[PDB]
C-alpha cells in the first residue's frame, strides 16, 4: 500500500517514519527545501527548542527505540519553573517536568531516519489538488516557487500533515461534510537569545549564564518572558505579548529598550539588549491560528488528518509537538487493532480523538484568555 504524507514537519516526519516502519510505501512531500541543505536558507523554525513531556517522549519511543534513543541524547531534563519577579529575584519551584529538545536536530534526526528507509523523500512539491476516488487518490503538485512545474502520482491514501493552513484539509472539505473553525489569535512571540557565557561554570556544568535546568519564567501583567536552556549555553528565550502592546512598543527604539529594562532588569546582564530590541521591531507580523476539525478523516480510509492540519493550537498554554506525536502513536496503535483497516482505524481515530483533542485545545485557548 503506498501513501502520500503531505508536509515534513516534526508530525509528517514522525507519520513517515511510523507508516515506513510497518511496510507501507511512503512518499514525504513538503514544498520547502530540504532544511539539512547548507543552500537552504529558510529553515522554516518557529522556535530553536522545544518543551517535550513524558508522553511525547513516549510516542517517539513506542515507534522507534533506537532512534529515540538516538535522537533525544542531547535533551536537557528540567526539574522545575525559575519564577523571576518585577526585581529580578529568583524562586525555585521543583516539579509535569518537560525537557529541552533541539528543534532543527529532532527534525533532520528524523529525516535521516527516513532515509535509512524505502521512504521517498520530495521537497520542493506544493500540494495543489486531490482528486478523490474510491480506490486510488491522485495528488497534484507544483514543483518550485517561480516554474510552479506540475506533478502528479496515485496513491491508496493521503495523510495531511501540512500544518495550521493545510492544504489537504481544504481539499477534504469538497469530499465531506467538515465541521471546521479558524481563529486568530491576539497573542504575538517574539524569539529572544541568551548568549552562552564565556567561562565555563561548575554549578551549572556548561556556559550557562543561569541554570540550565529550570525553566524560566519572568511573569508579568497580560505579558510573559521565557526561556530554555540549548546544548551549547546558551537561552532560547521567548517573549508572549497581544499584538497591540508590541505594536504600541515598536515605534521607537527606545521605547522596546526601556520596557525591556523595566519588565526584565535581571535580562540586561546576560542578554545583548540593542539585538532583543532589532527582534522587536523586525518580528514577523503573521498572527498564530488555531484550528479545529471534525471529522478528522475521508470515508473508506482515504485521507486523515494530523498535528497542527488537525488542531493547531495556543503556544505555551497549549503542546502541539506532544499533542500532534501522540496524534501518531494513536493512529498506529488503531491500525494495529484492525489489523490494517484503514476505513475502521481512520473512523475510530475520529470518533474517539476528536473529543478529547477539542478538551485541550479549549483549555489553552482558556487559560490564555484569562492570561
Ligand atoms: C513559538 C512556538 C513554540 C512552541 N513550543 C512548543 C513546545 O515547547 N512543545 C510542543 O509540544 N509544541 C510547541 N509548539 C507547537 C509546535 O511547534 C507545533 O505544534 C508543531 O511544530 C507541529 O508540527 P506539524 O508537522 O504538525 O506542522 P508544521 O511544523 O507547520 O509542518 C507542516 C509542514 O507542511 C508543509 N506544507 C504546508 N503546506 C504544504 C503544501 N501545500 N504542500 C506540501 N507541503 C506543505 C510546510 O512546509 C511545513 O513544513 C510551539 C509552537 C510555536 C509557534
Amino acid at each position: 500500500e503506498s501513501v502520500a504524507i503531505i508536509g515534513a514537519g516534526l508530525v509528517g516526519c514522525l507519520a513517515a517514519l511510523a507508516f515506513s516502519k510497518e511496510g507501507y510505501n511512503v512518499t514525504l512531500y513538503d514544498f520547502r527545501q530540504d532544511p539539512r541543505l547548507d543552500t537552504t536558507k529558510n529553515k522554516n523554525l518557529k522556535s530553536i527548542n522545544l518543551a517535550i513531556s513524558a508522553r511525547g517522549i513516549d510516542a517517539l519511543k513506542s515507534i522507534d527505540p533506537d532512534a529515540c534513543e538516538h535522537i533525544l541524547q542531547d535533551m536537557i531534563p528540567m526539574k522545575g519553573r525559575m519564577i523571576h519577579d518585577l526585581k529580578g529575584r529568583q524562586e525555585s519551584q521543583l516539579y509535569e517536568a518537560i525537557n529541552s529538545i533541539n528543534r532543527s536536530v529532532l527534525n533532520n534526526s528524523l529525516l535521516d531516519e527516513l532515509e535509512k528507509s524505502t521512504t521517498e523523500l520530495k521537497f520542493g512539491h506544493k500540494l495543489v489538488k486531490i482528486e478523490w476516488t474510491d480506490d486510488k487518490q491522485i495528488c497534484h503538485f507544483a514543483i518550485g516557487e517561480d516554474l510552479k512545474t506540475p506533478h502528479t502520482e496515485k496513491y491508496d491514501f493521503v495523510i495531511g500533515c501540512d500544518g495550521a493552513y493545510s492544504a489537504t484539509r481544504s481539499q477534504m472539505q469538497r469530499k465531506v461534510e467538515m465541521d471546521f473553525s479558524q481563529e486568530y489569535m491576539n497573542l504575538r512571540y517574539i524569539e529572544l537569545y541568551i548568549p552562552p557565557t564565556e567561562e565555563f561554570k561548575p554549578n551549572y556544568g556548561g556556559n550557562f549564564a543561569i541554570a540550565p535546568d529550570h525553566l524560566h519564567i519572568w511573569p508579568r501583567h497580560k505579558f510573559m518572558l521565557i526561556a530554555l536552556a540549548n546544548s551549547d549555553g546558551s537561552f532560547t528565550s521567548t517573549f508572549f505579548g497581544s499584538k497591540d502592546q508590541i505594536s504600541d512598543l515598536i515605534t521607537s527604539k527606545s521605547r522596546v529598550r526601556e520596557f525591556l529594562i523595566e519588565n526584565f532588569p535581571d535580562i540586561i546582564n546576560i542578554m545583548d539588549l540593542d539585538d532583543a530590541v532589532k527582534r522587536f521591531i523586525t518580528y514577523p507580523k503573521e498572527s498564530l491560528v488555531c484550528v479545529n476539525c471534525k471529522p478528522y478523516d475521508v470515508p473508506g480510509g482515504k485521507a486523515i488528518l494530523l498535528g497542527d492540519a488537525a488542531h493547531a493550537m495556543v503556544p505555551f498554554y497549549g503542546q502541539g509537538m506532544n499533542c500532534g506525536f501522540e496524534d501518531v502513536r494513536i493512529l498506529m496503535a488503531l491500525l494495529k487493532k484492525h489489523s490494517g483497516d484503514r476505513s475502521r482505524a481512520f473512523t475510530e481515530y475520529t470518533q474517539t480523538r476528536h473529543k478529547d483533542l477539542v478538551s485541550i485545545t479549549e483549555l489553552a485557548k482558556r487559560n490564555y484568555k484569562e492570561m
